[PDB]
């Protein structure tokens, strides 16, 4: 899965 | 903050 | 949801 | 980073 926090884990 | 999963916290 | 980066979005 | 949305990036 894409992850945005602004930083795949999927 | 944004946050993308895929779902702001700011 | 709880969100954990380390920071309830619920 | 840890990471917890509930799912390391780290």
């Amino acid at each position: 899965v894409q992850i945005v926090y602004a930083x795949k884990l999927a």
